[PDB]
């Protein structure tokens, strides 16, 4: 007779439910799994055709080219209240959450078989013809609102009323316009077509993408619950929810849904999510002075004055000293060493 | 009940802002990340087409191939100045800046899903012929300016004004032509078309490309900021900054972007970097007198007058010597190196 | 001086193509702000 071993050891689930069940108070060991989703937005011209553009515009003259809001996929965007961990951080190490995995899939795109609803032929008594054509599929998890930067095509584009676009879009803005800078905070607001994660600055976040254009590039996609995605960064920490929030942006044209007529519109599946954090131990950045002089702004004033700041700060050169060093000959510390046009 | 953990030791930033933060003066243990990114230059026909080279030309006889530069995309380039590390540098030790990672990303993916703007259509009713065809991306990081090599297809091309194009092309040129080799000095002014880092020497930086070529590629790219490239050199050295300089170079043509009218004319966009510098301690290679030489030659007596050097040179005999030997019976006998050891036989 | 200058784009001054940089020299127990917010202006924002 053989004994059967105890069985292994394996994280205590402590509660399972929604949302709500992260009120509960655990240890400083725990941690927790978030389950979300996020629906797309395609454009939703009317009430039945959801995950859908509508439908596409063509040859558009640059000078006139203003599409309609319905036709322009926007970056879905969502933001997952967390439990504020530290009660009274009347002292110094205080707990963040910290997002470290992440599994993502496309929900449906199994449903990309219909090649027989509003369906164009595929030629003679063939099937339809499948969703096909240049798409992004991308995503981001960050303990902070996702920080973008517009870019465009024909700068001269003239943006539907309840989109948000590059504003004073200039040639420039057809390359690297420094001005474009952006965050995702209203969903369904921020056309993809005008704006990529600014990588000067996300260092909250964590994305990827990828574009694949193409008249008709095939979609292809893959659906698995054996997949993660770390979130941890070169010093091994990963998002930090600095305002007890998680957020969540994502974005999928899966591609072209190329109607009956010959009309095309852009096609969009949900994105999962199920995010692991953890209670990570941070040097409480917030507090005292910060409220003290967060305070005293609202006591004293605010000076419209003459400008000690950015491209015209009438501040001529400020030098900051620390100890004392012998007595340099030459006082112009020859800092760079001046190759212009030598 | 739970002890609310130490928190990790990370590194602790002294300064953020732009360039000038540079200079801090800094420990022999610091380092930075440089954010910088560059603009790219297709050929930018009209004010308003920036990111596009000028409506692309088809069949032209060999003979007869004078294009256009706002037709010719070229190579991107900058440099970074670095602060000179020295400046209270110890005794002969010696610091050079040193770049170890980069991480860089197309900049504006997402705009090629305007299928709505100057597009030729798809068909009948379809959206826009979205942008495709051959496209090349291709960047580089290193501590000198890019090395080319140039190289071409047809040699019997006119190049216009503004550009470097190799010199004096034969028909090797459109293979390999050793007289091509130059350097990434000028942005805007190489074209993409012409030139290739050579990879014979381009020994003090690191770089990247793929030629994906076709009449209607798919272009195919990610935007993440997860990913990092490393510089280190097979000793772990990655590009030293010679002069105290960092040097970035990039192309990104996307492809063709295909107008209402059928015309095609290549699409790019902005690339970004980050580079991370460190503190890199290395050996001044040369001597002292080789250095002052400069200042000597570069600013004391210059004469010309009879040629003691060259196959003219009118020094007819040196004799040079050291210590001492008994008598030698042959006087003319003729002592000399080889390549290392001495010699000593008669002339006849 | 031996080196070839190069005329390129920008990474300093009114047009610097460098949009940040940042420098580091020691360690720091893990600062619970991220894009150190060192000015009040600019909390937010």
């Amino acid at each position: 007779p053989k004994k059967p071993k105890e069985p292994v050891q394996v994280p205590k689930l402590v509660i399972k439910g929604g949302i709500e069940v992260l009120g509960v108070k655990t240890g400083v060991d725990s941690f927790t799994e978030v389950e979300c989703f996020l629906n797309p937005q395609m454009g939703n011209p009317d009430e039945h055709q959801k995950g859908l553009s509508k439908s596409l515009a063509a040859e558009k003259q640059f000078t006139d080219d203003s599409p309609d809001k319905e036709q322009l996929p926007c970056y879905s965007v969502a933001r997952i209240p967390l439990p504020n961990i530290n009660e009274d951080l009347t002292c110094g190490n205080i707990l963040m959450w910290e997002a470290v995995t992440v599994k993502t899939e496309v929900i449906g795109v199994t449903a990309m078989l219909n090649l027989h609803s509003g369906t164009q032929k595929t030629h003679e008594n063939g099937a339809g013809k499948p969703i096909q054509g240049s798409n992004f599929h991308f995503f981001a998890v960050g303990g902070e609102p996702l920080e973008l930067q517009g870019v465009l095509a024909n700068y001269r584009t003239k943006y539907p009323a309840q989109t948000v676009t590059p504003k004073n879009a200039t040639v420039d803005s057809q390359q690297m316009n420094t001005d474009h800078k952006a965050v995702l905070d209203k969903d369904n607001a921020y056309p993809v077509e005008c704006w990529v994660p600014d990588p000067s600055k996300n260092e909250n976040t964590r994305y990827f993408g990828t574009y694949t254009g193409g008249e008709n590039v095939p979609p292809v996609l893959h659906i698995t619950n054996t997949a993660t995605t770390v979130l941890l960064d070169e010093q091994g920490v990963g998002p930090l929810c600095k305002a007890d929030s998680l957020y969540v942006s994502a974005v999928d044209i899966c591609g072209l849904f190329t109607n009956t007529s010959g009309t095309q519109q852009w096609k969009g599946l949900p994105r999962y999510f199920k995010i692991t954090l953890r209670k990570r131990s941070v040097k409480n950045p917030y507090p005292i002075s910060f409220l003290l002089s967060d305070l005293i702004n609202r006591r004293t004033q605010r000076v419209d004055g003459q400008p000690m700041i950015g491209m015209s700060s009438q501040v001529e050169e400020v030098r900051v000293y620390e100890d004392t060093e012998e007595l340099p000959g030459d006082p112009d510390m020859i800092r760079y060493i001046d190759e212009f046009g030598q």
